[PDB]
């Protein structure tokens, strides 16, 4: 099969996991002492803030919906236009980003570095207690390659459960595969393998102007070519495409077909597609909130309001 | 002795605790869907947002200091000037506060009512799967109940462990005892026993305009009158006082000592003291991140800009 199973994260580095953890929580990483990585990746809420485009500092309006952390380190690279290249390079931008943490890797460093509680870990891990941005943002990344959603009742079908999905979902499955959508949505995290555009038979209606992979690339046949998105949590991970436009699978998996393919599809064929789709929902990350350290005297103040 | 140790919670009710952690952690019980109890009562740094004042709908500046949910329902009353008086009618204030949570008690109960896996979890508590706000607002604080903080250095101590605190924690109980503090901060949480004046025997000066007890019963005696904090995990819940104006908890003793009992403190009486109220953080809520489920066609969308 085109789809692969997801496999329980192996842990190897345990404090730098705790490290990482502690850190996709804190606020302190923002200027406003408010906004955290699970701010707009909540993993209550399929990693995602559900919104259509992301408040950030001073409720600013973000440019693009924000994807998923669950499965991203399946991705063939990150942001919508891939423009970095792993979790690591990735966790670099929320930081310093003036329309979502609105801080400085600067500030974030001293901030951290302030606590000899957050000290006391960057040593284990790293060697001393120095608090720098490729730190920082490794410690975070090997947090995240923690965050698989394994035993999906597809993937308990695909290893032979019969009966871990509905007819609806096994001929939605059927229909992924005979209809194309498995060209561009395959492998483990049935997505991210590949960059491909939006509106291949079809053009994408959007006023969201954002042009994808000619970003980085600065190629004119990149526009409006994106990550193909994981649809792994799918079901959760609403609104949907990078301008947020669309709320229902139903719409999506049509807006999906009628443009990608040239064929919107019928009642039944949307019926047994979302199906399919919701049964590609797996196990969510189950973890403890972690308990961060005290601010201290040496620790900058946050400024959520004014100065 | 005036302060009494913090026992574990006992969990008699685990499926409406469950239930409540979920509505805790619920954005969508704002009309943003971004804030929810968790944003401003952050359980990850002490049951506080540690902010001077809270960030709310549409980013707005709110009024006074976010106080902590850890030892809450130790409390006599609930808010700064006791206008709740348990945790359940509490939690109906934030979800429909314009400047907090900004949503309505219809359109939040609406909400957690489009979801089977919420209606499901009501049904298994309550007897059926209606959603209202007193069901809502029980379950929230059945949850906040369970935020106790046991096991704190000073517990230890008072139960007899001698190498539990540090001597200068030692000197500073016996200071705090000394010099009036446990007059106004006693019991298992160390304050929440009672309302009193900032500013006993000299004004507090703040340009924070909140009146206290009088906002609430109009009295000219009830003003500046408040409820006395929980000074448990006091060292995690900076910055200080219902105006948020003092960021060590240094400034925050020589504050008291002065202006509530005329009394000025030596710098190592004053080490001592914070030695003292660092002693009394306990062990932090230990709790999974709770997994909601996912919106509908009949949720209501979230309304993050929109006025309407
Ligand atoms: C260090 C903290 C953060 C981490 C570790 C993190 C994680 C990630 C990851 C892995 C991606 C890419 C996944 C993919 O492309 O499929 C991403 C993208 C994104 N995140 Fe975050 N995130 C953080 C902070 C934030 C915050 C605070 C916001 C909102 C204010 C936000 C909103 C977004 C948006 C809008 C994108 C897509 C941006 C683009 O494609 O250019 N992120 N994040
Ligand atoms: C009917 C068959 C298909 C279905 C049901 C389907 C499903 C979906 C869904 C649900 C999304 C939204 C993901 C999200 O917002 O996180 C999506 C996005 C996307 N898919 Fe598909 N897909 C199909 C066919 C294709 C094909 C054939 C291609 C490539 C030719 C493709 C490439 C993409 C791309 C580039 C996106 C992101 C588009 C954007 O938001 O700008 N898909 N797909
Ligand atoms: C339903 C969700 C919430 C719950 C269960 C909750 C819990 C509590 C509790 C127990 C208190 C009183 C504790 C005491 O006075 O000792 C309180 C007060 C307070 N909370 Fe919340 N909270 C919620 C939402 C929020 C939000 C979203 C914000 C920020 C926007 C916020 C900010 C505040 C502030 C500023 C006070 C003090 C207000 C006053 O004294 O008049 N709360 N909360
Ligand atoms: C040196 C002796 C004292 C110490 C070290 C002390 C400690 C503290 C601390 C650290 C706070 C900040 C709590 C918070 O912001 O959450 C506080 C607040 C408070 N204490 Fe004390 N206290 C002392 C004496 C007193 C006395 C004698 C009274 C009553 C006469 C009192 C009543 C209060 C009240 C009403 C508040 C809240 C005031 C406000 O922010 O509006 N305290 N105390
Ligand atoms: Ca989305
Ligand atoms: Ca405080």
């Amino acid at each position: 099969e085109p789809i692969e199973v997801i496999t329980p994260a192996k842990i190897t580095e345990p404090e730098k996991v705790e490290l990482g953890k502690m850190l996709f929580f804190e606020p302190r990483l923002s200027k406003s002492g408010f906004i955290s990585c699970n701010s707009c990746h909540n993993l209550s809420t399929g990693g995602v803030d559900a919104l259509p485009t992301s408040i950030g500092h001073h409720w600013q309006e973000g440019p693009i919906n924000s994807p998923t952390v669950l499965n991203a380190d399946f991705m063939l690279a990150q942001f919508w236009d891939g423009r970095a290249s792993n979790l690591k390079e990735q966790a670099a931008g929320p930081i310093a980003n003036p329309k979502e943490m609105g801080f400085t890797h600067e500030l974030a460093t001293e901030t951290i570095a302030s606590m000899p509680a957050y000290r006391a870990r960057f040593a284990k891990v790293y060697g001393d207690e120095k608090v720098d941005i490729d730190r920082l943002t490794d410690a975070i990344a090997a947090f995240e390659k923690t965050l698989v959603t394994p035993n999906s009742p597809f993937d308990q079908y695909l290893l032979g459960k019969q009966d871990a999905i509905s007819g609806d979902a096994k001929a939605g499955y059927q229909l992924f595969k005979d209809k194309g959508c498995v060209s561009c949505h395959n492998g483990p995290a049935v997505g991210g393998t590949m960059f491909m555009k939006m509106g291949l038979i079809k053009p994408f209606h959007t006023n969201n102007p954002a042009e994808g992979r000619k970003g980085v690339t600065g190629k004119d046949a990149d526009k409006f070519v994106f990550k193909v998105p994981t649809l792994r949590n799918i079901e959760l991970t609403y609104p949907y495409f990078h301008d947020g436009s669309v709320w229902t699978l139903e719409e999506a998996v049509n807006t999906m077909a009628d443009i990608q393919l040239g064929q919107k599809l019928t009642e039944k064929e949307t019926k047994e597609m979302v199906a399919f789709l919701n049964s590609l929902t797996g196990e969510q990350p189950q973890i403890s909130l972690p308990i961060l350290p005290p601010s201290n005297k040496e620790t900058p103040r946050p400024v959520p309001f004014a100065t």
